[PDB]
């Protein structure tokens, strides 16, 4: 369960 759910928008 990586940080795939962390790509809220700032992960760019």
């Amino acid at each position: 369960h990586p940080l795939k759910q962390y790509w809220w928008r700032p992960s760019i």
